[PDB]
Formats: structure tokens, C-alpha cells, sequence
């Protein structure tokens, strides 16, 4: 008597006669062989649908190239809103097209979690590029998550369930293995650290004039200024009154226009959320909102520094060798002397740290100076956590895929 | 890999329970039928679809209480509460969750008549078939037409084999009948276990227990200066009229029966029930009985000096006693003519004369002595083709074989 | 949460998860909803899809001319098979494509049972051409149907419950009108007694020539040459050997070349499963197998007489009033004195019954005395079974349906 | 014809029927529940979830036996065959058919602790809750956090107010606990009835009973020429260990105490049951008494002339007697150092001193009648702010508001 079978009839005949959405998920659960699984088919998510973007971007752009005969498809939360180039076609997550996409697909690329009600078959091989070398505990290793709806325990019980279907975990550096490896409950067997696909343009293309001049004319930038990027990591505290009316970033634009506008012009990459509560009227030619860009990696490949806080793309920038500066206005009320970091944040950081944002602009004034005044920082931080990515990290999936499903087209 | 089977069951049992259909117990049934579900000391007995207590399933009964009283005795019925069993055993109702339990737990099933197709009879359980007399007309696979409504021929034929590939024994009175089961119930002869019914067990055990002949004969009101015969016509389609409110009197004429008879005979109808309860017997107390709800017919066959049938299976039963029989077959020109829709040569082979009018008849009933006489030869053999199996350990030859069954099965 | 939704809901969830091929229907009897009906969507089929052909392609080709402008579906067995004049779109049985025509159609035009799986709502107009004046018993009025699989009453229940669905009943005649007042339990009102849309050609063609040379030319006939027509139903009786080879027709094809090889040719209309079995090299340029031919209708014009022996076909052909012939071999196993014929054989039919062949052929040596001596009888028959026939039912029909269709348009 | 809430009832019943799942009693219960059930004069009883025939319950159920013997009485245990009950009660086992027959049938509800969100409380039915006592620590809604396995403090309050809002009526000990109810438990004063605690009954009506006095004294086998002292500490997760096979022998050092209090005295001593059984009281007999299995709390304060505790909901019980109470506090600092996770200030106005350390509290201990007459003054100041409010007839109130209501309803 198969007891599981006879459950998943249950609630598949409840979603039936209720009408309930996800009839089209217990449908699937109830039907899933692995014979559906068809050995030439590709999906590809990134960020749980809501980009064409990342190293599944990457993977899949140079797979169209030197593979295009097998079947791709791309997942998405709202398919008619997101351009994709080459055969991919897309699916709408929960749609009946999405659960087909999944139970066929012989080889499942993500950047990062996918679905506990998705079922990774023996069959199947789940590749997972993950989106970052970490900087704030992750996963396993975080001491309290009071997350509504769920416990610290529960949340990493189910994270654990889905590390452990991940057959490939792509890896950026010593560091971050030895880091996965205890956080993901990972196998060092199953970590490749091989670089991120999405940051192959960063060694490929990073003197590439004509590609440089084709990303600063689409986002219409003067000609005759430096780029300076802003991308503050996402905080709680500072969201108020609906989110109508914020106050003006903490880095003070009017004084950094009185500062830098004859020489700079910042792109500001902001959280959706504060993106469209920006009013950026007497800034224009020297802020430019680019929240809403697909592509940060381009965003790097034409920015003179990067101003941050506590974000992970300060290792992703960190592969250029220029300057970064760290302003953490808020880093008083980050537990103080802070180990919530996997590093010295302190002390082995590619840059200066600011508080306060008026000295940042003074610094900011002579780029070269700082270049100088941190090259040893600088090459130090390269050597750590960037002396790994190759320009070739997306050829090294999409080869192991081919290779992966030419052995299933025999036996 | 997916069960298909058990899917449609589970939607098969979703759909009653949520319409509120009465056969959810059955379907429940169906779902969750475990062959390791039978206990091998849990035996079922039915019999006639569960109207009774009574035939040949009774006597296996009644002697595995005697002999064999810890094992567990099931009994199924229509309506329970309205029959009563001897014993040990418990009484379930016809589809109700008990009666599935029952059969599902069952390590042997014993009755006489068809069981159901929704019951499943695993390779875990054995179905004990003694069926329910020596047949007179065809039956099963050896009908020609069967215009009987929602069905045709070949599909009731279909599922009477469906039924009958589950008999794991099949119960025999004779040779005669061993050839035509094994024809007409496409049965295997290795099943087939020629030993009498355990029914006609007390015509060969009682026949002379005077006591035991007077319960039977005080019970039923007899008086006692008084000679008995049985009546015991088949049922007759023909016949049915007025929503079955009156009837015409019976075509035996008891007015003329009385006159001739009244003063040394009593007469018990066994009737089908439809007419005994049309029959209006007034003016004939004492002389006529209605037996027709009386619940041991065989009780009956001890205390009767002599049977009146047409077309019964029971003339090969009474024909044990070695006792007079008459035949009133006044309808014998409708039946065909020169009909063979009869296993044996109606015409020709039976115990006794044929009357096509009852006024012969009555005569003839005059002198029972002249009568035994007159057809001793033809008697004894048709006590020797029909007869010379019965040991009257019927009974005990299947309760023995159950306990032997369930031995071997509580070792291993 | 309605019972009979639950019922149909479940059954469905059983197609799709077993992989029954049968998902389209349950699909179909879910969604279908009285407000799927595009009052401009006709559906047309005919025997049950396996042809373009009968009433149902006169009354199509008939509304392509006068009415271009509504969907015309036509629903077929094996549409890639089938050739369509006009502007109407095809769909395979049981397909999704089937379900929604037969959902979104306002009117249903068919010759013959449609199934019974099909919903047809309050909404919709099913009109039943049926498919020829009755000589043998059918429906109720059969007596018995030892049919495999069915039993009398509940074969008999079924196609009760085809015919109460019928809005609109064509009719050939009186006669047929009676019949089927009691084969079909129709009442009178939902009659309409303007003949065959089929037979328009018989009344207004038989004459145009240059329409009877396509039809001469297309079948490669000699040009000198009489035809004769041959049309025998079919008998289980003659079936054997798994069709292989069978007896040659006891017409006597070698005798038939003989005596009528140099006036006549002759068109042999056989059931398909003889039409394969047939041998006919000997015989070349005077029997041709015309068994596929899509439009018996046009086979019966370019026909100077029938020999036929219990069909409806007899019916049909004799608008033209042109000699008949029967050919009853086996009349005597036929029940002997047989009124499960409707009318009396025996008698007033409009030719001879022959029962051997070889009469038969002396007697078409010579067709005009045919004509004479059966003239009163051929007129007879065209009067009480013919004289219905306008030539104009394809038109009677295609305009109903446009009436129709104008209402629902408000 | 079938409506959408008994669908959902009728499927999770087939599911336990067809898996042999234990709770197929309950899902039954779910989908047999009627209004029309109900039986107006079956009352059922459960006190501490079934552990227990003890507390508020017990005695109103003492009461209403004496008055109303006519009426249906349904106790409800854990196993019922270890618990004896004085009396007509009929008991059923938690989780059988008969539970909930009894809950189903029952006009009336009568527990001191939280009863499940499974059953059902028909309006048909009066749920009345006596609830534990006088609190100390925050509970319910104004507990601030609660990181308890399995469920979250939003989901946990969210439960707790589902399970409130059934309560028809709270009883109340003082109006310090009814100012904390209103808010602690969602609660409408309409609800709240001040008439103190059943339980504590016998606190009042019989603290001179002596031969009352007397069976509970040779009920424990206690010395006839010496005073009692009972001790109840609160317990503590910290000190649990190894097992819990062998504990470190109290802090208040028993080897102290009998030197000291010996010849004077003797020591009940009312523990955790995981420590009761851990206890090695060799050497002790006649001086320290293992009292943890005693049913009757109340009869044990009843025989004591005074009680060392420390955080606990019981001083507010024994206040009742006017007699001292030391509360010996050990890890008073640990506990927060200024902790207001209290509703009183437990620093200032509780009827005994603060102890520390035990040798002190020994010394004290040795002349009661000097510690009544120098804290008279704030036993007599607890004892009106929280004990003012007991009549001894809290039983008689609850058993005549049941019978009240049950009058009523038989009509
Ligand atoms: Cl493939
Ligand atoms: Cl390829
Ligand atoms: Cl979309
Ligand atoms: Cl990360
Ligand atoms: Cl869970
Ligand atoms: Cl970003
Ligand atoms: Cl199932
Ligand atoms: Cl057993
Ligand atoms: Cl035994
Ligand atoms: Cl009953
Ligand atoms: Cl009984
Ligand atoms: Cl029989
Ligand atoms: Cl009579
Ligand atoms: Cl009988
Ligand atoms: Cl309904
Ligand atoms: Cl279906
Ligand atoms: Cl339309
Ligand atoms: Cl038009
Ligand atoms: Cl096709
Ligand atoms: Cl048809
Ligand atoms: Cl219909
Ligand atoms: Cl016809
Ligand atoms: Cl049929
Ligand atoms: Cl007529
Ligand atoms: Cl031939
Ligand atoms: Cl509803
Ligand atoms: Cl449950
Ligand atoms: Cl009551
Ligand atoms: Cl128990
Ligand atoms: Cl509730
Ligand atoms: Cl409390
Ligand atoms: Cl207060």
C-alpha cells in the first residue's frame, strides 16, 4: 500500500474541488516520474524569478553560443516583463508550463534557493552558483533569526533540506569554502570554487572600449566625468511614513554636488523599495537611480570606486583593483565590536571607513591619491578573495552541463 | 512507480464518502483490504445471500461450535436482530463496516449461494462453496437464454464464472451433479468433494429419533392420530396476479383434499412467500398447515410420510428417507413439451407417478402402503444414482477440514 | 459545491492523472457552458465522420454560397483524408478542436446519430437530416436486437435519448413521415417533410449534360455505353475466410459481359469490405468498381436503371423514374413472408423481383420495353414515395438556420 | 449541497481512517460536533491538562458534589486509572472516543490551565477558567519575547488569545491580577470574577481545624513536638545536569539547616519532580520530608508555620495565613539584575526579606515569633493587597453560578 501516493491524491483532490491556486503544484507531485526527465533540457532561474541576471545569466549567454541545440528554458515571476536573448523560452513560476520545466529539465541552474515543493529526482543534477562571497553570517552559522512565521531551528532545518539537493556549489575562494562547507552543510567533494560566471566581463572585458562606451551611453552619462557607485545594503530602521517622503540619503547629495559635480557623477544603486521614493530633481547629470538596471556587473565595469557599506559586491568589485570606501554611518549600532562579520571588518577591508560622509567627499576629491594611499590594502584584499576568478567560470558550467548530458544520452 | 489500482480506489472512496453514498463502507473496504488482515481462526458463514439461519452453512456451524468452540464464529444477515444463532458466534449486518471487517479478517468463508463480487477473496482466505442441491434445470453455464433484465447472457454468465473461479471447495451430493458442476461452474474436479450435503446429515442420522420427531411434530401443531404430507410446489410466474392480493386456490384443490383425506392426513404447504401470505386457510385448521416460513426444511422431510413437488431440487434430497413422492405437474404441457432443459429424464426416472390433474392424485394418497409398493423399484434407484453419498457426516468432513486448514496455518 | 460539478470534477482528475485518452471529453463536459455558444458557428458532419458527403455537404454547400460569412466547421474521423469546398474549417473526433466546436456551435447538422457524450444545451439547434426513407424496421419499431454487448430495452433507451434531442427531422414522405412519428417517438411538430437535401441534384440536374460528362468522364466510361447501376445491401451470411477471396457475385458478371458487354457498362456499388475482395481483371471497360465514389447521388444520374434488392436506395433513384430491378436471390431465407418490412415488397415496388440472374439479363437487352411495361408501377412508386422533392431542401434548410441565426443576433 | 468547511473536516477523516492514525477520534469528533449534542447537565473537569484531580477544579467540583448530586460530572486524565476521584464523577482518558463525548456533551467546561484549540466551544457551552494564580512573572501578551521550540511569539500569542477568547469566565484572586488579566489575556472585565481562589478555600475555613490539621500531620508521618517549615524554589533550567542522575545537593545546605533548625524544626520540602527523584534524604529522616508527590498544596501550607520560596506564584497563596515568608534568592542576579519581567517590585513589598545566602536565612529561622513581630508590618500590607479578597466561598460561587446557569438552560 503506498502511503505517500495516497496523500498526495488527497490533497491534490482538495486543491481540485476548492479551487485553491495551487492545484497545478499537487498535480505535479502526484504525477512526477523520473521518466519525464528529458536529458537535453536546461532551466534557469535567478533570484527566485524576478531577473534575467547573474551567473545563470552568464551560463546560459555562452551556452546559446557553443550548444545551441539543446532546450532552454527560463523561470520567471512575470515571463512578458523580461527580455531574453537566443531559443530560452520562458515559463511562469507556478504555472503549469513551470512544473513541467522542472520535472522534465535534466539539469536545474540557480542562484539560489529554489522551491522545497520542487522535486530534485536521483535524475536530475542541480547546479548552484549561489550569488556572493559572504560577509554577514549565513545559514547555518547565524545564532538567532526571529523571522516571523518560523523559528531559528525550523528556518535552518529547511535551509539544510535544500542545501543537501544542491549536486554543484559554486565556490569564489578558500575563504568562502571553508565558509559553505560549515553554513550550507556542504561536502567539499560537491564545491567548485571556479569564480562567478557573472563575474567573467569583470577579467574578459575590462578594457573593452567600445563595450565601455556602449553601457555609459545607455544610461546617457556626461562625457567628461568620473563615475563614483553607491550601493548601500538594505536597513530596516530607516523605513518610515508609508515610504512616501524619505530623508535625503545619509551621504548628503547636496553636499556631495557642491563637493564632486565637476568632476563625478554618482550612480545610486538603492533597494526597489527606496528607488521609487527618491526624488532626484536638481541632481540630474550628477545622480542617476540605477536601482532598476539588470546588470550591476557593467555597473563595475565603469565605475573609477565603489562607495559601500556592508554588501558582498565590495569582493565582486574587489577583482577591478580600484579604490572602494566603506561609509557605515550606522556602524555604532551594528553590536559595536561586531564578529557578525566571517571577517576583520575592522581592519582588512580594501579601504577607508567613514561615519560621517563629509570627509568621504574630501577624500573622494583626488582619486589617485587614495589609489596610492591603498594599493597595498587593495592588492591584499584582491589576493584573498579575487586571485581565483579566471574570466572563464561560465565556459567551466556550461562545459560541465555538456559533458554531464552527453553521459546520460547513452545508458 | 505509481499504483493505479489503489488510486482509483482512493477516488472511488472520495466520491462516496463526500456524496454521502451509502456504499462508503464498502469503498473503505476495497481501500485498505490487507492480505494481512485475516486472522486464521475468524470463519464467516451466510447463507441464501443471508435471509436465514439455516442449510447446510448452519450445520457446519453447529458442529464446529460442539467440536471446535475457540475459534471465531461470524454469521452475516440481512437484518440481524430478526434471527437468532445458537453459540458462540456474532451476527453482522449486510453491508455494514462489521460485515467487511468480517470478511476481510475470514481465513474461511463458508456458504451456499453466490457471494458478492465487491468482496475480495484473497490468496490469504479459502472460500468454501457447498452450494445448494442437485440440480433439476439448468443453471449457470449451461443455459441457453437468460432475458433476465439489465443483462445480457454472456455478461450474466461473465460474472458467474467471475464467482465461481473463487471456490476454492465446492460441495457435491453425486456423481450426477460432479458432471454438471464441472460443466456448468466451470469447476476443476480436483475442488469438487462429492460427500452429501451437511443439510441432509439429520436424514440419515435422525430418521428414527422418535423424540426428536415429536419436538418437530408438537412445535408445528400437529395432531397425532395423523399422517403428513409435504406440498412443496416450485414457484410459478405464470401465476402472479392482482398485485398478488387473492389468489386462486391452489390448483391441489384443498376443499377436495379435505373431503378425501381429512380425517387420516395432514397436509403442510411450503410455499414461496409470496403465496403463503395471500392464502387464506380458513376452513381448514387441522388440516392445512402453512410450513412456508417454518426456518429448517429438513425438519420437515423427517416427519413427512410422503413429498408432492413438480419441479424441485428437493425430490433428490427427500430421496433419502426412501419414502413415497408424487409429482403434480399440471402446468407439464407449458414446460416445453418434450423439454431437455431438465439434466435428467423428467419423463422417465423419477421416484413416482406423474399427475396432471390432483383428483388421481388424492385417490393414490388413499392407500400410502400400495402406493411404497407399488414404486419400491423405481425408489430404490433413484436412491442409488441421487442418494448412496449422503454418510450424514457431511458436516463433520468440512468442519475438519477447516480445523485442519487453520492448523497449518497458525504452525507456519 | 454542486453534486453533478463534484461528479464530472473527479472523473477528470482521473483522465489527467492516468493519461486516459478520454481527458478532451471530461475536459469538455466541465467548461461547457451555455455561454460558449457563438450564435454564428455551425458544425457539420456526416455518417458519423468518415465522409464529406450526403445531406449535411448539400445543405454546407448550398449556405458557402448564400451565407460565406458564418464559421463553418465540418468534423471528421481523419480530416487530413477529407476534401472541403468553401471556407469551413475541419476537426478531428474527440480532439480538443471537436469539443469546442461542438460547444460553441449554434446549430448541429448531421445524417445520423451524433453521441451521446455530447452536450447539446438549451442554447443550441440540432438538425437530424437522417439518411433515407426506411424499408427495413429501425429503432422502436425493431422487435428484437441481439446486438453484442446491449440488450433490447437498453438499446432502445439510448437512442431514445439521441432522438429527444433532435429539434428539426427531415423527411422524405408521408410514409416516412408516420414511421418515424413512432420509430423515433418525434412529435409532428418537429417534422419537416421537403425531402432530401441530397436528392436537389436528382430533381435539378438529371438534365444538365455538361454536368453528367464530368461525372461520365471523371469515372472513365465508354461513350456509347448504357449503365446500369448494381447496388445489393450487404449480408453477414456471405463473409468468410477472413474476406480474402470470396464467391463471385451471383449476379454472374460472365454471363452479364456476355449478353450486355457491346450496349451496356455496369456500376458494381458494393460494401466496402467486398469492394476489396472483388477481382475484376476479365472485365475491364464494362464493370467498374465504384464502391469509394463520395456521391452515389451523381452515380444514380449518370444511371439509365438500378439493380438493388432491399435498400433505401430505392427510394432515392426513383425520383428519376427510371426502371428498377431486384435481385432477391436469397428471398426465402429472408423470413419467408417478412413484414418487418415496412412496406409490402411483394407488391407495389416499381420493377420485377428476379431471383435468378439470367431472366434479369434478357430483360435489360432491352430497356425502353422495361419502361413501358412498368411504367404504372414506376409512377405509382414516384407518387407515393417521390413527389415530395422540390430540389429545394438544401435551400429550405440553409434558410432555416439563417432565421434562426438572426433571432440570437438581439 | 456540500458546504466548503466540512469538505476540508471530511477529507482529514479519511485520511486518519484510511492510515490508522491515532487522532482519527478527533477528526470524527470535528465532523460529528452539534450544538444539539450538548446535554445541559454534564459538566467536565481537567486541571493541569490532565496531570491532576487537584486545584480550583477539585474543589468546586468538592462543593457542587455535597449540593448537586444529581448532575453529570466527566474528570478528564492523562490515565485515569492512576488518579482517584471522591465522588459520582465518571473519568475518561484524554484523546479517547469518551474525551470527547464528555466535551462534545458538557454545558459546562471547568479547568485552571489552558484547554486544546481543538476542541470545540460551542456557544452553546460556558467555558470557565479559574486559571493558577496570582502572577509574578509576565505572561501571555506581555511577555516580550519567547524563543520556545517550534513556534514563534507572535504565533504563540495568537494562540493564546485564540484560547481566551473562549474563556466565558476568569476568576480572580485580587485586583492586581485583574489589572493584569484585562491586558495580559485580552480579557473584558465584563468576564472577570474577583472572588478569590477555590483552592483556597481551606486557607480560610479550616487554618484552625485541628483535627483537620491533625490527619494531614500523621497523613506524612511528621514529628509530633516539631514546627514546620515548608520550602518551594521555582525551577530552574541552569540546574539541570548529567542526565539529572545525581544533583548537587541544594544550596541551602540541609546539613546547615538540621544543625541549626534540627532540634526545632522540620522541613518539607516541595521540589520539581525531576529533582524529587534525584533527591538523596539519607541521613535526613525526621528533619527533611520529600513532600513533591503530595496532591494538596494547599493542605501542605495549611500545617506551615512559615515558607522560604523565591520567585514563585505560591507566596501569594500562603499570604493568605498571615504567617512569614523568606524568600531565599541565590541567583538573584542572574535574574536580570533590576528585572522588571516582574508585574510587582519584588525588590520592595513582599512580606519577608531577601536571602542570598542560607546561613543567615538558618539563623533567622531559628526565632519565628521575632521575624512575625519585625515583618508583621509587611505581611499584613501583602496580605491586603493580595490576599484581602477570599472569602472560602469561591467553590460555592462557582458551583452555584454552574447550577445557576443549568436552571436556565433547562428550559
Ligand atoms: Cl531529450
Ligand atoms: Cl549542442
Ligand atoms: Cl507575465
Ligand atoms: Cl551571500
Ligand atoms: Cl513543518
Ligand atoms: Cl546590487
Ligand atoms: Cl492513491
Ligand atoms: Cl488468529
Ligand atoms: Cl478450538
Ligand atoms: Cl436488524
Ligand atoms: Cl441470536
Ligand atoms: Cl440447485
Ligand atoms: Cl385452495
Ligand atoms: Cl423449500
Ligand atoms: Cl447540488
Ligand atoms: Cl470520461
Ligand atoms: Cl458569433
Ligand atoms: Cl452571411
Ligand atoms: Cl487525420
Ligand atoms: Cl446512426
Ligand atoms: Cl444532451
Ligand atoms: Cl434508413
Ligand atoms: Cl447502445
Ligand atoms: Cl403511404
Ligand atoms: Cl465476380
Ligand atoms: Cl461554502
Ligand atoms: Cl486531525
Ligand atoms: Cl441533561
Ligand atoms: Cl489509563
Ligand atoms: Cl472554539
Ligand atoms: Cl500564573
Ligand atoms: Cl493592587
Amino acid at each position: 500500500f503506498k502511503v505517500n501516493q495516497f496523500r498526495k491524491t488527497l490533497r491534490h483532490v482538495k486543491n481540485i474541488v476548492l479551487r485553491r491556486k495551487n492545484k497545478e503544484r499537487s498535480l505535479y507531485d502526484l504525477t512526477d516520474k523520473e521518466d519525464n526527465v528529458k536529458p537535453k533540457t536546461i532551466v534557469f532561474e535567478s533570484f527566485g524569478g524576478k531577473n534575467y541576471s547573474d551567473s545563470p545569466k552568464y551560463i546560459y549567454e555562452y551556452m546559446q553560443k557553443y550548444y545551441p541545440n539543446y532546450r532552454y528554458i527560463w523561470s520567471f515571476k512575470n515571463p512578458d516583463k523580461n527580455v531574453v536573448p537566443g531559443s530560452a523560452e520562458k515559463v511562469k513560476r507556478n504555472s503549469a508550463e513551470y512544473y513541467q520545466a522542472y520535472s522534465e529539465a535534466s539539469h536545474w541552474v540557480s542562484n539560489a534557493r529554489t522551491p522545497l515543493y520542487l522535486n530534485k529526482k536521483e535524475n536530475q543534477t542541480y547546479i548552484q552558483t549561489w550569488n556572493g562571497t559572504p560577509l554577514k553570517r549565513l545559514a547555518n552559522d547565524m545564532k538567532v533569526v526571529r523571522m516571523p512565521g518560523t523559528t531559528t531551528p525550523k528556518y535552518k532545518r529547511n535551509f539544510n533540506r535544500e542545501t543537501s539537493r544542491w549536486d554543484y556549489l559554486i565556490s569564489p575562494n578558500r575563504y568562502s569554502t571553508e565558509i559553505f562547507r560549515s553554513a550550507f552543510w556542504m561536502d567539499e567533494e560537491r564545491i567548485l570554487e571556479i569564480g562567478y560566471p557573472r563575474n567573467d566581463v569583470l577579467v574578459n572585458r575590462a578594457n573593452d572600449q567600445e563595450y565601455l562606451d556602449e553601457i555609459r551611453t545607455h544610461l546617457n552619462l556626461p562625457s567628461d566625468k568620473k563615475v563614483i557607485m553607491y550601493a548601500p545594503t538594505w536597513r530596516d530602521d530607516e523605513f518610515v511614513s508609508k515610504g512616501k517622503y524619505l530623508f535625503e540619503l545619509k551621504i548628503d547629495l547636496d553636499n556631495l554636488y557642491k563637493e564632486l559635480g565637476d568632476d563625478y557623477v554618482i550612480l545610486l544603486r538603492m533597494h526597489y523599495l527606496i528607488s521609487n521614493a527618491l526624488d532626484l530633481s536638481g541632481y540630474e547629470n550628477f545622480a542617476i537611480d540605477v536601482s532598476n538596471y539588470n546588470d550591476v556587473s557593467e555597473l563595475f565595469l565603469i565605475s573609477d570606486c565603489l562607495i559601500t557599506d556592508y554588501s558582498s559586491v565590495m569582493f565582486d568589485y574587489g577583482i577591478l583593483k580600484r579604490p572602494q570606501f566603506f561609509f557605515a554611518y550606522d556602524i555604532d549600532k551594528y553590536d559595536k565590536g561586531l564578529r557578525g562579520f566571517y571577517m576583520n571588518y575592522m581592519e582588512d577591508l580594501p579601504g577607508p571607513i567613514y561615519t560621517e560622509p563629509y570627509g568621504l567627499a574630501k577624500e573622494l576629491k583626488n582619486l589617485d591619491k587614495v589609489q596610492q594611499q591603498y594599493q597595498e590594502k587593495i592588492d591584499a584584499f584582491y589576493d584573498r578573495f579575487c586571485s581565483v576568478d579566471n574570466g572563464k567560470a561560465s565556459q567551466y558550467i556550461g562545459d560541465l552541463i555538456h559533458k554531464d548530458i552527453k553521459e546520460q544520452l547513452e545508458h
